[PDB]
């Protein structure tokens, strides 16, 4: 059964701190690094168990993950059973129709050996912990780059940079989570390596870990806002209200979190806020043909692309349980400054902001990589639709820098196509393995 005492907390619970830092490092002098990995890091790595109880939530929550080259730097030559991980994300970039030539140079290679995730309610507390780490490891650890992140302020807390409530939908792990209405229920082995029904044999020390897919995804917020206003469908309501409808059609939820499948023409903030109701849908509606009806939610909507529910078969009434093996746990958090007055006024981005995207899964080919390549970037996914050309995911869909053709967004005519510029720009990332806690002071320090 699932030993959550040994699983790093960000995988199944999330850090849920106001501030987060992703500290990307290289390893020098591995013998020294190992001594301090065991003495300074292992004892303060936060587990799922620790983070699940308010009384044992640490002032500073810390998780750590290693790239393939990081594991090799530690002398670990075992096959973790994931080719995508082994090759690194840079080599996978072409799978998503982007080029590493546009990436942050540090990501465009395999020099990064790991990431330390620090999380606390102030940046000062994070900085203290970083200083402590640098002090004790000394030059055996080398900071290559970092990314600071934060829960957004005020009423936007929990929302991402475009303004949409985030973190609503996660797979429920059978035997661990108490499933919510509409929530998918999956074997632990979909997310945790070596757990129930993970078909891939793993090294013994790796049982209880997960692969971490990190993506630095810049969001062009003023451009997005202006696009919605310019293309707002006609109707009663303010221009902004109509623009909001278009945005909700693109995401699959209103900014409040209310799923459009359950409220297609108007927002419902109370619904959005209620975990017992805001996920209780399958995309099926009696009296409507699933293959052609986009009046409730477009086939191209972001959440419909990333969790198709009834589009891939299964129960038409909640909960739909299709494609469990293609589930990911998300622990993303926004980064960069809020949109400034001048940027909003000019409808133009000057400073970089976006999502520090984090997905956990036991198989990269089934999770993040599949959702990006086979769904989001695929004009003919989901399958079996009429028209067959769904178009691309308007939020994350990519086609080598070109505007994306996205169909079904306009309620007045499902055959109407929009050509949408990219609102999300990849600056690259890396694939890591978050080991079980026992491996940190154990195998990895040996
Ligand atoms: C800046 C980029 C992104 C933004 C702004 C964004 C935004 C959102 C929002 C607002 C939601 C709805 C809230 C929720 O259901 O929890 C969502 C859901 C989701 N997103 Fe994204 N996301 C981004 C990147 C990605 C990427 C790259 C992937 C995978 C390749 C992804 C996969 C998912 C999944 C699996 C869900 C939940 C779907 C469900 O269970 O119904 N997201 N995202």
């Amino acid at each position: 059964s699932l030993n959550t005492i040994d699983i790093q907390g960000d995988i199944l619970v999330g850090m849920h701190k106001q501030k987060q830092l992703f500290y990307f490092f290289a390893i020098n002098d591995p013998a020294t690094f190992k001594t301090h990995l065991a003495s300074d890091i292992a004892p303060v790595v936060a587990s799922v168990t620790q983070l699940s109880n308010v009384a044992t939530q640490p002032l500073v929550a810390l998780n750590i993950a290693f790239s393939n080259t990081g594991l090799l730097a530690l002398g670990v030559t075992d096959n973790l059973g994931d080719s995508l991980f082994a090759n690194g994300q840079a080599k996978d970039a072409t799978s998503f129709k982007e080029s590493t030539s546009s990436w942050v140079p540090q990501f465009a290679g395999t020099g990064i050996h790991g990431v330390i995730i620090l999380a606390s309610d102030t940046t000062d507390l994070i900085d203290q912990q970083v200083a402590s780490i640098e002090s004790t490891f000394g030059s055996s650890i080398s900071k290559l780059s970092s990314l600071s992140a934060s829960i957004r302020p005020g009423n936007e807390a929990g929302h991402e940079m475009f303004g949409f409530l985030d973190g609503i939908a996660q797979p429920a792990i059978n035997g661990f989570n108490t499933p919510l209405p509409g929530q998918n229920i999956v074997d632990a082995g979909v997310i945790i390596t070596g757990a129930t029904n993970d078909p891939i044999t793993r090294p013994s020390w790796a049982v209880g870990g997960s692969f971490l897919a990190f993506r630095q995804l810049e969001q062009l917020v003023p451009e997005f806002n202006k696009y919605l206003l310019d293309n707002a469908p006609a109707g009663s309501g303010s221009l902004q209200a109509r623009a909001d409808l278009l945005g909700a059609r693109m995401v699959g939820r209103w900014k409040s979190g209310a799923p459009i499948d359950l409220t297609p023409t108007a927002d419902d903030p109370a619904l959005g806020a209620d975990a017992q109701r805001n996920n209780n849908f399958t995309y099926s509606h009696a009296g409507f043909d699933l293959g052609s009806d986009q009046s409730h939610c477009p086939f191209s909507a972001h959440i419909r692309k990333t969790r198709p529910r009834a589009d891939l078969g299964g129960s038409l009434t909640p909960p739909n349980l299709s494609a469990g093996a293609n589930s990911i746990m998300r622990s993303g958090i926004p980064y960069g400054p809020e949109v400034t007055s001048a940027e909003s006024a000019s409808n133009t981005t000057t400073q970089e902001r976006g999502l520090a995207f984090v997905a956990y899964q036991a198989q990269l080919s089934q999770g993040f990589h599949f959702l990006q390549q086979t769904s989001a970037d695929n004009a003919n996914f989901p399958p079996g639709k009429t028209p067959a050309t769904v178009g691309l995911d308007p939020i994350i869909g990519q086609n080598n820098g070109q505007p994306r053709v996205v169909n079904g967004l306009l309620p007045s005519n499902s055959s109407a196509s929009l050509s949408i510029p990219q609102f999300v720009v990849s600056h690259g990332g890396e694939y890591f393995f978050s080991p079980p806690i026992s491996a940190i002071g154990g195998r990895l320090s040996a």
